């Protein structure tokens, strides 16, 4: 969208970001602690994650707490924990963004490395399955709880070299559509297509091209605070490109 | 699919069949049989794939050999295995239709069990693929190698109680689209939706349906030819409904 929200548009909104630590993630973290957000960090690097909440709190006074979960690794049950952990600092989660993921391998199928597939797979689609369900209670604490996954286009038409990413992004829109309908009238639920966007995620699909030409994070922000604020009430069930 | 191909139709086609005890994979094994085909089954049940070689032998007059894979726990390395006991005694696959498949929790997604989720995504599709990708160099020797993935409606549309099932067969669309982009003029890739059946998976799934509104494996049987033989040559990257609306 062109979209130009009130620059308190997320004020007294509870988010809750994963892979908050780089990329998309750190960029969509301080974009909603810049709106007003109270904003929960996920990831698997300590460090990176107390420096993202150190420039939080530089830009907005309000500190932000951080919590380790790696999505290659989680169990169901440190997914549990985790959302009680959770529970205990805070009363509801207003929204979910899912940012962390696995590229894995971009090569023709006949050359895909299965313990990759297996890898892509499993951060892309169970263990966010997993941390999706440990977090819905607290979704439904909500007065409109909004949930967004990351999708691809290649989630919505396979193409060469993509793979296992493109297997997950499928599997993510599916999950997507199978909550919506579960959640009609209780939760939003939608996926975002960032687009080529100029990450280190880009560097490993496309190695070769000018990563100077792709949009950044912060260029494609507009479509990830509209999703969480009030003016996408009325909207689950949907996949939204970030920048076609 | 109003389809009544010639009863020669697979003459001297090789083709394997996943699955091959159940429902739906014994009788497309039957049916390939009948049409003239040579079938290579594979499942996890010796003694169940056994005894559908020998039932097709007594229908048609040709046994089919057997494979043993368990999908839920196999390496890619027991896939490409495999494959070599597959090459010493065929040359080709002219078809491999991948029928196996579990269905796991039909419950909100609030209440899916993790470690079944885990199980259906690593047969339906971790598991589907490499042994894909293990069988790819047996279906590029055949003039016209036929690759086909069992689908769903909850994998083109999800639905709730779908859960694991419905992001799987997201997955499996997903793989096919890639395969067909990658194999365009060299393989043939798509999916079947096969509706609902009178199958044992289906009455898991509505415990309380009554099967005699469900049309039988029997009855589904037009498009898994289709899909097999030679008139489905110039078709690819395509999901298709065995029981269209």
């Amino acid at each position: 969208m062109h979209y130009q929200p009130k620059q308190d548009l997320l004020n007294d909104r509870i988010i809750l970001v994963t892979g908050a630590s780089d990329g998309i993630g750190r960029e969509a973290a301080m974009t909603y602690a810049r709106y007003g957000a109270t904003v929960i960090l996920l990831g698997r690097n300590e460090e990176k994650l107390r420096q993202v909440a150190s420039h939080i709190n530089e830009e907005t006074g309000r500190q932000p707490q951080w919590f380790i979960l790696d999505l290659l690794t989680c169990t169901s049950e440190n997914c549990q924990q985790l959302a009680q952990r959770i529970a205990v600092n805070y009363p509801r989660l207003d929204g979910v963004l899912h940012n962390a993921g696995l590229l894995g391998d971009v090569c023709p199928m006949s050359e895909q490395n299965p313990q990759v597939w297996q890898d892509v797979m499993q951060v892309n689609v169970n263990a966010t399955f997993m941390l999706t369900q440990a977090l819905l209670p607290l979704l439904l604490k909500s007065d409109a709880g909004s949930l967004v996954f990351t999708s691809s286009s290649v989630g919505r038409q396979g193409r060469a070299n993509w793979g296992a990413y493109a297997a997950s992004k499928f599997a993510t829109e599916g999950m997507m559509q199978v909550l919506a309908d579960e959640y009609q009238q209780r939760l939003r639920v939608n996926c975002i297509n960032p687009g080529g966007t100029r990450t280190a995620m880009r560097a490993s699909a496309f190695p070769t091209e000018d990563p100077q030409k792709l949009k950044t994070p912060a260029d494609i922000m507009p479509l990830y605070l509209w999703l969480m604020g009030d003016d996408s009430r009325r909207k689950t069930g949907m996949t939204f490109d970030a920048q076609p």
